[PDB]
Order: structure tokens, then C-alpha cells, then sequence
């Protein structure tokens, strides 16, 4: 079957970047991933069901003949009801795995828009950005040993502020070139609108998908006995029955249990899908209390303002996601046990000299 | 079969840390694999099934018409007693495959909510735990070994039972920042939270399979032989029998004997989680007797009070299956000859000094 | 399937360059990859075949006579239409699949061009304007530390407004062998014609894909019963029916929803052709303004007059997709500060010493 | 088939430790594939067996009605014997498979046991003895070489019984950590119960095998034909014959085949496994004359004593399957040579001398 | 089928010792392979045979009942000849299978048992043996270079005649360990008993072979027919053939080639395991002129005394195989000159010197 040769090539599980969020994952393999289980599972493996339509044709009639009024009536497939003779086609019984397939090829356009849009932008974004943190750390390195036996030896304040202020103003506590960057990349407007867009196809397409079991299915749903007629055409002008009666169709159960699992399926992942949208609505101020006191971090926590769609929410949302690699997998996630004015401030930076890493 | 593609992608067997204790690895392999194992014996491998019908089609049929009688059946499974016209279904025989899938799929689910929702945070906390503890070593035999040179060059009480206090409540054998962190985490109550919901999602899933194995189930269970109808429809102005009787379902005995093993593994693995939750309801002291001698190894014996369920508890418990890799699986397993009040103590640091470590 | 095979082999995605665009990249695959997937799809996997064609023969027949009857007419497809005796054929029902093999292999007629006579020559220009234009970090603020810090030495004009025509502009800055290069590049005409070849492939090999659905194809579409004749050699002096009615096409679906794909697949591809050969049609200045102030990209941008059918359009367009590899993985990407007189050439450069790198 | 798969997943052949016995290996390796062998070869590639029961149906009955009657006594195995009505079950027949599958996964149920509960304490408990006698290496050769300084060119009875006397009762020769160790590890007697339970589950096993054999089988062994009965529900009221009589099983020879195969395979793995249980019956004191002179090895060939039940034997029989890996691989093999007071004593020092490695 | 697997599993062709000579090796292959090797190729691939047994059914049976009559048979070979009513059993055609995987199996236990209980003790006693002998090589030129460079400075009996005494009988030309070893090594007699019982256990299989194929074989070989009963049993009672004659054997002639090819196989093998037998019933002594000269390999030439059967004889034996890896890969196998007393012992030592090593 196609549908695992498709499980394979498509839906498949820089260096080091995590570049898209756990729940975005499980959304896009619940959404693709489910069309191709179905299928398989439809036409293959249990349910050998062999010919998916079968006649009572007359004792008369011989093997072949049988084989000929049964097959030429699958690729036909109308009730010629004698209510004026309203010939009621049953096409979805035939067409069932094509809209599979179409509907696994359609929920993937969103990942490739995602993919190919907007993502050497983004890894170049953070990649810059993660490229200079490494250095600034390095140039913060040499502080320990300078806090040694200059900073042991003192009256506490003078030296644990003293040569505080003097590398206040010393040019290894403003940071570069961030203070600009960021000013360009929070005021740009240019990457929320593919989350958007790609959250909206996600959304339009279960649209779709319900208006399409709507409208085809749910009408042919408990019709499994059709009447059709082979005398329509050159066969006219022959001796047997005018009306072949009782054609039913043998994988009728199949058809109700895929489209209940299909409505299903898409019903319980409809609000994910909302709640990653709603998202980006609101500023988080879950850790910006640690946030204001670090020097580097002040900066992310004071551009905090105004409307809340801007690229520096996704540039946030994907760096809260990153800010746990191997670096500031540190003091940094360490420092929760100052989540509880002139004690705080001296508890605060005993913390900090606590973990000296090297 | 899909079954061994399941078994391959799900349930297939940082760097270094152990985030699963082996009796929760044994009951997720038994709980996940035993429906997919059943699925393949009961429709694959051995018993070629090939038409799980079979019907007693009068003689005058042909062999498309008897074609059409079986097919007609194994979709409209439907035993049409003369007792007014109890139509029972017997539907769970056509979809015991789609169960044992459906179950299989289900108790995948706290697999996936422990490691996307506790794994993180928990391996943050181990890997700082396991880096502070480590430093703990040379702090009692680098730090404490002038307690035997001093010995021999006195006498008893300002030798051993005063210098005791000056050493051990030193600046350098001191961890503030572990017994602060602890302190914090004893009052958290959110990973302990995952581990209930695990283990009760595993409880009312079990239920749960046995409701439906007691409802569906236990009454299709020693018929096999039910009359069925053709004439329900367009073929009912035709002559031929009425009542269609004794048609024979092949698999009975396949049904029976699924049914009795899913009920016994589900009855015997029942009391291993219930086992697992009360692991969590008990302080354990153990090996308390040698950890409130280490430095470091104190202070996880001291927060040992008031209420259980804490996150302190997973923590430890993780912790005392994680003591033991390469660097800790050392000197500290080798202290069980000192598991038996001025006596033994001159004579257990001797055992210690004996040891040259590197 | 040979499709799959196909797949494997044909159409399967120096040491660092990027030669072909992700439009491009796209566009042959879903020109390549789609007649094999409609190839794959209509005759296997789900749909099986068993026999394309069925026969009403009397019910004298033996079994091996119907055999006959229905195999001599599938390689004799064959519309014996009463109305003199105008024989029409029903061929493309037969030759689809050859058709849908041969537009799959005439697919890749533009891409081997491009790969053969177009990628050696191409790479080699790459390589060596890259080559020239990383010496223009050497060319930075190292030998450009006498004009920021000349600012307090010398005084106003001749500083920032008038050191660039002596101070900057000498031998030293400019570059000859760039002067030379690009120069006979732009009046050179060589390469500019394979883009357009293999764009103009693409687009005459489409038009020929509709000629042939619209003269072939259109015609035999709802056309599903025709009489065929076996007594039209040594079998005429035989008695049996003359003519054999009610010869059936079972695949008129496939056929007619393969038909319907393959149209709407190439009419949705038609556009980006177009706007792939318009890309070349005019001069891109989006990011002109930051290049002309750099020592080296002063050069691509100056060269920028006359008609756009240039071997330097191709050059810049493959260029600003690599601009992006490691090093040039930095300020000039990070440059986005810059796109917003005394006050702003001032500021393009102290942005510029807060990226050094080291 | 199942079996395949079954091997490969169970039964598959820190980092250098010898953790099994060989002898033990074997037995596991031939007690828990043979079932899975034999159900291979039996219903599979060389006896294709296609339907086990063929059926005397009357010439009357149509292709349909024969197969009903010989598909509806397969699941209904029941001799209806004129001998009240005696309606014997010949359900072996049909639950071999079942059987053989139930006896593979059973007997790997020990493996699991001693791999999980005494893998670790041993392994653990081993270590720390392998490293122990590796890090005390140098004190017996080149220990007395600094002695043998003097050997050369002093007396026998004062540079070789009192010189090296005093080396005896020095600092660097003794051993003290072993020898607690020793005896506290003789104490203890947790790690000896999971062997007596490993092989005595062997034991149980194979006897519950004989019953199995003794019981069911051996009754329905040269019975090939059995009368069923077909009217006994709903065909009560049909005109044809009563009893299908002549049932024929068809692979009653594989039966009997796989019986006595079960029955002398495990006939001849009954004593290796009591074998296994009495080699901890009794001290191992082969190579005791060779110990007692070395200087760790005097401390192991010190204590056997008392019981034989304890964890000292198996520590000491796992370690001399490990005592030649790569550096015990040595002289101590060496040391054939002396198995044949004052010229003994001499002669067992120039031979250690003689290998001195380096 | 299960021999492909067999032959991948078994029969599958230190870090560096050959511890099997190639004779057994093809020994080994061809007496395991071969029964493999005619089971796959009779029982699959070429020769389908389908079904094994050919019943001349009257014609008023129909197909079911020739069905049962033809399968009710093949499980019960018995010729009811006329001649009282010898039933002569044709088993050996059912299970021939059986008895050459039998024979597969059976044929590799030696292997397994020289595997498991010679390996380890030759390995040990070889690695000795060689971590030995290595060091001679600096023990005749790197010592004895002094020979020849004296022996111009002086004239004969003082300078070749009186010093070959004092250099050769010299502490550090002597090997006194390596000679203890072949001392006490020469009386054992355990591993040379392993090779004698490994060679005896093919012989005493080969007799088996030839007496099963003599006993139960060449006795039905020429007979293809046999008239077989069908009325023993609960078909007593009914209206047929009592004697259904003329069931034709269709696999006659295949299982006279595989016995004829199993007969010829191991008539050519039989020698070859005599000659291995006979292999160490002799000293040899073809390269043991030079073997005297060396200084270490003069101990190996020394002991060749008494009855050849000793470990001595098959260390050797193992030895030469092993004499030519890497670094006896040397002027031990350049020893072809000297293969044509002070004339021979003056002329010959001028090429190591000439031919340096360093």
C-alpha cells in the first residue's frame, strides 16, 4: 500500500536548534499521519475484501457473464430507484480513498509553507543570536578569577559593588549590538503572519473536510441494496432481466467506521489548533521577575508594550523553547529558589556567585 | 500485519541518566505489547481464517449466488430469533480487531504524557543534583583526614568530640545553595501530580476494558450458529428461503480464547500499579544509617518529614536508581561492611583511610 | 511498480554550495514525481485490475472460448460502429501507461541539460567570486581603525565627509582584478541561454501535454460499450454471433480522473514557470543601499546599467541564496539596523566594530 | 511465522564482564527455542498442511455444503461415540500451537528473574573484587623486588625469612577491606535464593511439561477418524445424514512427532539441570595450593567453612569464569608449572620473578 | 525454508590466533552444509512437488471425496499387499526431513563440544607460547653478532670452537620458564583427548548414516505404487472401492538421488577425518634441522621423545599454523637458504647482519 511508502517519504522524524514546538509536532502527525493509518487499515491487512461489490444475477447466467454484470456495474454505481427516474449515484463508495489521499496530501501544504516560507530567516535570526551570547559569556568568564582574592578580601559592600560599578560602565556589561537588533526585529512585522496563515489552513481544511462529509456522505449511509440495469446501451436488444436487482455493497461497515473515525479524529484536534493561535495574544510574564535583574535579560523584559503580534512574541516563544541546551541549561533554570529593599538584593547575588560553574 | 509496524515505531527500546525505574518499563512492554501480540496470533501467522462465515446455502444455488448469500451476512451480522423479532446483533465478532487496536493505541497515552510533560524538568533536577553531589567526595577524606593525624597525637575529648563541630560546621563543608534548592522543591507538588495521573490513567483504562469486555462480551460467547435474513429488501419479491438458517462463525473459538487472556494479563498486572502508587505513600529509610554521615549526603536525610507526597520523594526515588552509574558506583556501595559508639568509630575510619581512592 | 523505482533512482534529493533554487527544486519535483504517483496509483495498490475489458459471450461458450474472446479483443481494441463501417480506435485506453512513461522521461530532458552542460562552468564562477569577496572582512575596521578613532585626532570634513577620497579611496581598498572580471562578464552571453532553454522546455513539453489530451484524450471519455468482430480471418467461415456486443471498459474512471489530474496538475505548474523566467527579467536593488558602503559589495552593486540579460544576473541570483553558508552567516545578514547626514554614516560604523567577531 | 520473530526478539546473544555460565546458556538457549523450533517446522515450509480435517461428505452435497461441514467440526472437535453419549473432546488437536507458545514465553520467565534481581548486586559485588585485585597487582612481584635488591647479594634465611618477614607485617602488604568483605559477604545469603529459585522454576516447568504430556496427551494418540454430528441446532429439521461420519485428522504424525520430540528433549535437559544445582553443594578447592601462597588470594583461599549456602560460592564460582580476561590472563594461568619446606619456598619466588611482564 | 536459516545461524564463517586448521574447516562445512544443502534444494525452488502422493480415484467420486482419499493416505503409508497381510510401512518418504535435519544437528556437536572445551586452555597455552618465542629474535643476532666480528680478529679453535660454549650456556640464552612449561605440558594428556573423541564422534555419525541408509533405505527404492485401504475404520459400513489400488509415489526419484548423494558425500569425507586422526600419530620432524639452532626454538626441537600422543604434539601442531602472522612472518620463513662442524657454522652467519632489522 502507498500509504506506508507516504508514512515514510513525507512525515518523517544549524544542528541543535529545536525548530518546532512539541505541539505544532503532534498536531501535524495527528493531522497527516491519520488519512494514511485509515487507508491502510480500510483496504488492506484484516478486511481482505476481496470484490467490493457483489450481484444476484439468475441461475441462467453463466461464471463470466456473472463476472461481467458485476464488474460493469462497480464503475457504475447508480440506483435506478422507480421513483422521473432519479438515478442516485453512490460515487463515494468509489472515491473514498482518492479523498483520503487527497485530504493526507492537503493537511501537509502547511508544513512545507512553513518550512520553505520563512525557516533560513529564522535560523539565521537565531543563529546570529546564539552566536555572540557564547562570546559575551566568554567575556563574562573572566570575572571569577578576578573575583578571587580582590573580592574576598573587603568590607562586603566595596568590591561586591565597587568593582561592580567600575565594570558598570566597563565595556563588558553593555552588550554590543543587541539593543539595536532587537529595536529592528521586534517593529519588523513579517514572520507572525506565516503562523498564522499556516494555523488558519490547518483550520480552513477541517472546514473543508466537515463540509465534505456533510454534503456527500451522511446520505448514503445506511443505503446498502441498490438496483441497477445493464440494458442501457447496445444490450438492449436481449433476453434476460431489464432490472439486475440486490447489488450490495460488501464494505459498507468499512465506509461508516472511517468516516466516524475521521469526524472524530478532527473533532478532539480542533481546539489545539486554537489554543496554539490564541497563544501569541497575550505577553507572558510567567519568569519576568528573574529577567530584569540580568543585564542581557533586562532588555527582553523592558521591550514588553503595545499590541502583542509582533515577531518578537515567535522570536521569545522560540527562544524560551532554546534557553535549555547546554548553556543556559544553568543558574539560569538553578535560579528558582528566587521566585518567593536591601536584603533581596544581597540574597540575589550570593545565589549567583554560588553557582560559579567553573 | 500492522501489528509488528506498531510494535516497531511504538514501544522500542541526559545521556546517561535513567528516566525510567525497570518495574514502570516492564508494565508499559506488558500493558502495550500484549494486544498487538493478540491481534497477530488471532488473524495471521497460524490460523488462516480466510472466510471467518460459512453458510448452508440450499443446493439449487450457484456458486456466485452462494458467494453473494456469505457476503450478504459477515456486514449484516444479525441472529433473527422467532422469539416480538429480537433482532441481537453480534457486531463485537467483526470488530475485535478494530478494539485491540483501539485499546493498544489508548495505553500508549501516559507514555506520551509522562515524556512530554515531566521528563524535562526532572532530568534538570537530577543532572544539577547528580553535579553537586559528586563534589561531595573530597570534602570527607580530602577535608576530614586530619581527624586520624591528630588522633594519635592526643587524647579523647579535644581531640575527637571537640573538633568535631569546628570542622563540620566550616564554610568549606558547607552546601547552601543544595540545601536551599531541596527546601524549595519540598514544597513543589507538580511532577508528583504526572506520576499520579500516569499511573490512574493505566487504572481507569484497565477499568475500562473490563466493562467492555463484560458488557459486549460474556453473552455472544457460546453461540455459533445464528439464521439470518435475505429477503429485507429488494430481493423480497423472489422466491427462495426466507429465513436463511445456520450460518456458522469459523472463529469462535479464536474470540474465546482472546477474550480469557486479555481478561487474565489485565487481572495480573492490576495489583503491580496499584504497588507503584503506594511506593510514594512511605518515607524510606533504608540506608539513611550511612548518608547522615556525608556532608551533602546529610541534608537529603534531614527534609525527611511531614507529608510523603512531595516532589523530594520522586526525587530521591529516582535519584537512589541513578546512584550508581561509573562515578558513584563506588566507595558508597562499598559501604555496606559499616551495616551492623566510640569503638567502632576509630575502627570505621580505619576501613575508610584503607582505601587510597585514586 | 516501476514507479517506485523510478522514484528511487531519478528524481532522489563544491561541498557546501547550493546550485539550484527551492522553486526550481519544487518544480521538478512535482513535474517529475507526478506522472509516476497517477502511474503508481491507477494500476495497483488499491484499485486491482484483474482484466481492463469484459465480454458478454453466449452462454454456449466454454470457459477457454470466453478467454479467447475476451483476450483478442483487448490487443484489437476495436468500435465496430454500424454507421461506411468507420473502424475507430480506442488506443489511449491501451497506451496510457507508455504515455505516462514517456511524459515522465521527457521531464527530465531540462534538468540533465541543466546538470550536464550548465553546473561545471556556473560552479566554477561561484567558487571564485566568493573566492575575491572574503577578503572584505580584512578590509574592516583592522585597516578602517584609523578613521573612528581619527574622529577627536583630525577634525569635521576630513574625517567622514572628505577622508573617503584619499584616505579610503587608494590602492589598497579598491580591487582591479574585480574591475576586469566583471566586466567581461556582463559582456558575455553564454550561460543566459540555458535558463531560458530549460525554462522554454518545460513550457513546449506542457503545451504538447495538453495537445495531446486535447486531440486524443476528449474524445473516447464517456465512451464505455463497443461491439467488437472475431470473425474477421480464419474464423469467418465458423458459426457463432457475427458481432459480439457489449464489450465494457472497466477503467473508464481511472482513465477519466488520470486525465483530470494530469490537467489540473499542469495548469496550476503553468505560472511559476513564467514567474521563474521573468525572475531573470529585471535587476534586483532591494538590498543595493547596505552593499554600496562595503569595500568589496560596492563592486556588484556599481556594475548595475544596461539590459538585464547578463551572465551577472544568474551569478547574483545564485549568489544571494549562498550568501548565507557560515561566515557570511553574520553582519552582513545581521545588518538589518541600517535600513531606515551627519548622523547616519557616523552610525554605520560603531554597529560595525560591535559585531568583530573575536 | 511468529516463531521467527520470537527468536530474534528473546533469546539474542560493566563492558567485558562474564555475567552467565556457559553450561547455563546452553540450557536456556535449548529450553526455550525448541518449542519455538518445533512449531516452526511443524506448521510451516516443508509439511504445508492446508486444512487439518478432512470430511466423508455424501456426493450429493455442493462445493459450499462440504466445506461448511468440514469448516463447522474443526472449531466443534467431538467424538460422538455410540458408546449416556459419550461426546469426547479431541481439543489437543487444535490448542498445540497454543500449547507450544504458552511453554516458550513460559520458560523464559527465570531468564527474566535473574537478569532483573540479581544481574545488578552480582555484577556490582564482582566489580568491586575485579578492581580491587587489579589495583593490588604491583605489590607482589615488584613489592619483594625492591627486597630482591638484597636477594642478590645476601643470605637465604635473613634476605628470605626475616628480611621480607618483617614486608609481611609491613604497611603495604595487607588486605584488610577483602578480608571483612569476605566474611561479611558470607553472612549475608540474599543473592544464593535467586539461583535455587532460577533452576528450581526449570524443575517445576519441566515437571508441569510432564503432566501436560501424561494427561491430555497420550489418550488421543492413535485415534485418527471420529463421527461429528451436524443437526444439533437449527439444521435439526433438514433431510440429510445425522452423522458426518469419517472424520479424518490429517497431521496426526506431526502430532505424534512433536510429542515424543517435547518429551526427549526435556528427558535429556533434566540432569544439566540438577547438575547446576549440586555444583554449589560443596567447596571448589582445585587450585587452593596455588592461593594460599599468593598475597590477595590467601584472604579468598582463607574462609570456606560451614554451610555451603552462601553468596562467597557464587561470587567465587563467577569469578573464576572472569579470572581470565586480560590481565589475570597471566602468570596466575602461567603458574602450571607449580603443581607437582625450605627448596619449595624458593623455587615457587624465581618462577614469579620469571614472568616479571615488562 | 528452515535450512537458508540454519546455514545463516550455524556453520557462519586471540584477535589474531587461528585456532581451526582449514582441513577441519572443510571438514566442518562440507559434513554440516550438505544435509542443508539437499533439503533445500529437494523440498523447495526447482522440484515443486505440490503434492506428494497421486490417487487414481473412480470416477464417481467427486472432488472432495478424492480430496479425502488422497490425503487420508499420505499419513498412512501402508502397502495392503495380497500376499497374512504383511502391511508394509513407506515412512522413510514422509520422513525424510525429519532425519536430515536430524542429521544437520547431529553432525555439528562436535564442533560445539571442541568450541566449548579446548579453546580456552589452547588459546591461554598459545599466547604463552608465542608472547615467548617472539623475544628471540634479539636473542642470535643482537647477541651473537660478537661471533663472526671476533672470529676475523683470531683463528679457529679458541674463537669458534671454545666460545660457542661459553655464549651459549649463559644465563640470558637460556629460557628456564618456557622449558618448565614443555616439561610439564608433555605429560598431560586432556586436550589431545578432545581432538581424538572430536574425530571419533564424525566417524561413529558416519557409521549411523550408513546404517540407517542401509536398514530403513535400498529397500523401497524401486517401488512407486502401493494399493492402500480405505475401510479400516467407520467407513467399513458403506458402498466403494475396498481396495483403493494404484496411489503412485510422484517423488520416487528425487529420494533415490538424495540418497545416493548422501551415500557418495560422506564416502569421499571418510578418509579425510582418518588422515586427521593420523595426523599426530607421527613426530614431525620436517623443519626441525634448523629448529636446533635458534636459542628458544631449540627447547621445542629438543623434546621429540617417546609416544607421540601428548598436548605437547598438538600445541605444535597449532604452532605451525600460527608461526606466520606478523612478526615470525619473518626470517624464519626467509630460512630457505640453509636448507641444502665449524665450515657450515662459519660461512652461514653473514646475512643478519648484512640484513638488518633495525
Amino acid at each position: 500500500s502507498l500509504a506506508h511508502t507516504a508514512a515514510e517519504y513525507m512525515l518523517s522524524d544549524l544542528k541543535g536548534l529545536r525548530l518546532e514546538l512539541p505541539l505544532d509536532r503532534i498536531v501535524k502527525f495527528v493531522a497527516v499521519g491519520s488519512p494514511l493509518l485509515l487507508m491502510s487499515l480500510a483496504f488492506a491487512q484484516e478486511f481482505s475484501s476481496g470484490s467490493p461489490i457483489s450481484c444476484f444475477s439468475p441461475s441462467n447466467f453463466s461464471i463470466r457473464q456473472a463476472a461481467y454484470v458485476d464488474s460493469s456495474c462497480w464503475d457504475s454505481l447508480l440506483h435506478h430507484k422507480q421513483d422521473q427516474d432519479k438515478m442516485k449515484s453512490l460515487w463515494p463508495h468509489k472515491a473514498l480513498p482518492y479523498s483520503l489521499l487527497a485530504l493526507a496530501l492537503l493537511m501537509y501544504l502547511p508544513v512545507l509553507l512553513w518550512q520553505y516560507a520563512a525557516v533560513p530567516a529564522l535560523s539565521s535570526d537565531l543563529l546570529f543570536i546564539i552566536s555572540e551570547l557564547d562570546k559575551s559569556y566568554n567575556r563574562s568568564i573572566r570575572l571569577v578569577q578576578h573575583m578571587l582574592k580582590i573580592r574576598q578580601k573587603s568590607s562586603d559592600p566595596y568590591v561586591f559593588w565597587n568593582e561592580l560599578e567600575k565594570a558598570r560602565k566597563e565595556r563588558y556589561f553593555e552588550f554590543p549590538l543587541l539593543e539595536r537588533y532587537l529595536a529592528c526585529k521586534q517593529r519588523s512585522h513579517s514572520l507572525v503572519a506565516t503562523y498564522l496563515l499556516r494555523n488558519s489552513l490547518l483550520l480552513i481544511f477541517t472546514s473543508a473536510t466537515y463540509l465534505y462529509l456533510g454534503h456527500f456522505h451522511l446520505d448514503v449511509f445506511f443505503q446498502e441494496e441498490f438496483s441497477c440495469s445493464i440494458k442501457t446501451g447496445l444490450l438492449s436488444d436481449e433476453t434476460h432481466v431489464p432490472n439486475l436487482i440486490t447489488c450490495r455493497l460488501t464494505s459498507l461497515s468499512i465506509f461508516q467506521i472511517v468516516s466516524l473515525s475521521s469526524v472524530a479524529i478532527y473533532t478532539i484536534l480542533v481546539p489545539v489548533i486554537i489554543y496554539n493561535l490564541t497563544r501569541l495574544c497575550r505577553w507572558d510574564k510567567r519568569l519576568l521577575s528573574v529577567y530584569e535583574m540580568l543585564p542581557a535579560f533586562d532588555l527582553l523584559s523592558r521591550k514588553m508594550l503595545g499590541c502583542p503580534i509582533n515577531d518578537l512574541n515567535v522570536i521569545l516563544l522560540f527562544l524560551r523553547a532554546n534557553i535549555s541546551e547546554l548553556i543556559s541549561f544553568s543558574w539560569l533554570s538553578v535560579l528558582c529558589v528566587l521566585k518567593d529593599h536591601n536584603i533581596d538584593t544581597v540574597v540575589d547575588f550570593m545565589t549567583l556567585l554560588a553557582g560559579l560553574e567553573p
